[PDB]
């Protein structure tokens, strides 16, 4: 009630944090961000949040220097393997397109996520190779494919698309929409993250870069959410 | 001046403003809010903003009391008739479904908007009977119907949908996406307003209720945007 069912987190500021700290290698920032993802998910679970979505890799991110992108993707893969650790008993789902990150990372991520239970008290979505407008397009495509496979005419395809039909074909099919979306780094935008799903979400902003995010920042987010 | 090309405004807090100011009849908030809409649009025009979208009526707002809704719809009709006054020489477009507001108001709104020039220095979108997810669905339907008209087979329709195709079939077809979205009354959500189009918009919030929104606040918004 006063607590979000589903919290979504956009983890901005990793490179800026590394520069501010005087590191020449921005992977120091991503590594600390990775540590904070692990912490944040523990906080959500213990607070009684049912589902958390973390934005690990956007389609924008994939346009980066090959070598920096490679190291980032390795960090992300370690993050997901950590999220999927058996002792957590968290149910994990990928949100996005693993066809974009390389086959070795994709195999590692898929394997980790597939090892987690379907039914659990806490669920984690890891958004990797994700874009919100793209997700909608792919939802519509999936919807139309199913209708065609079940014998729809071209004319019937034209009318088959509905709000509920799109919702049911997103990556987040069958999950509650995010109640609270957290963005860091003073960035006051959505950047298409869970675009369809977050239409009615509460937004909460901090100036802190993601690697600098603290448990008390999480407490403030929940406090503010409850107050609203 | 780094001005937004397109500013979108969610005019929240009208009834809360009225109650706080000791008005027993909260419809009065809508009348003060209507006066402020005209003034905001003047400020936008004078500042050199090319396009402004104002949120006048959501599909959800139609769930209100008949007396309150009746007043609100008449007030909205007045607002639009003012926006469309020939002395303004503003180009106006309806964003939403006028079939949701009743035949007689719909007739008046359409007449007013149709009377405005296609070409002008300042453009205003009036969002009436609008929902963001519905807009996307209707854009996809429009897109598919056009492909079918051009002779596409059902097999071909399944893969006809693209990001660009959806954008070109929204109410805002041919317009730039919003650069800045303003919401009042301390409300930190988008409520599906220009859902697709505002994926990458800057969000700006004030605690001021809409009827209390002043030019100094507008300048703050532009200052904060320029500083993003
Ligand atoms: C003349 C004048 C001042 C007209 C404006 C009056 C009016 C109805 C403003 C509402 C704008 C708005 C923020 C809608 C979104 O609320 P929502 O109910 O659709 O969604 P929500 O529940 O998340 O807020």
């Amino acid at each position: 009630s006063d607590l979000p069912r589903h919290i979504a987190v956009l983890c901005d500021g990793n490179r800026r944090w590394a520069r501010s700290a005087g590191y020449d290698d921005v992977s120091y920032g991503y590594r600390m961000g990775a540590a904070k993802i692990a912490e944040m998910l523990r906080w959500c679970h213990e607070a009684g949040i049912e589902l958390a979505t973390v934005y690990l890799l956007s389609t924008e991110n994939l346009q980066r220097d090959p070598d920096e992108l490679a190291a980032l993707i390795e960090i992300i893969t370690d993050v997901v393997e950590e999220i999927c650790a058996p002792a957590n008993h968290w149910s994990v789902r990928t949100v996005g397109d693993l066809g974009l990150i390389g086959e070795e990372p994709a195999r590692r991520l898929r394997g980790a996520v597939e090892s987690t239970p379907e039914v659990a008290s806490f669920h984690v979505n890891v958004a990797v190779g994700y874009g919100g407008r793209r997700e909608i397009v792919d939802a519509v495509r999936a919807l139309l494919s199913k209708e065609l496979a079940n014998g729809a005419t071209a004319e019937e395809l034209v009318d088959a698309v509905t709000v509920e039909g799109i919702s049911e074909n997103l990556y987040t099919s069958g999950q509650p929409d995010p109640d609270l979306v957290i963005r860091t780094s003073g960035e006051q935008r959505l950047s298409g993250f869970l675009l369809w799903q977050s239409a009615y979400s509460e937004m909460w902003f901090t100036e802190a870069h993601w690697p600098a995010f603290r448990h008390v920042d999480f407490l403030r987010a929940l406090r503010d959410y409850s107050a609203r």
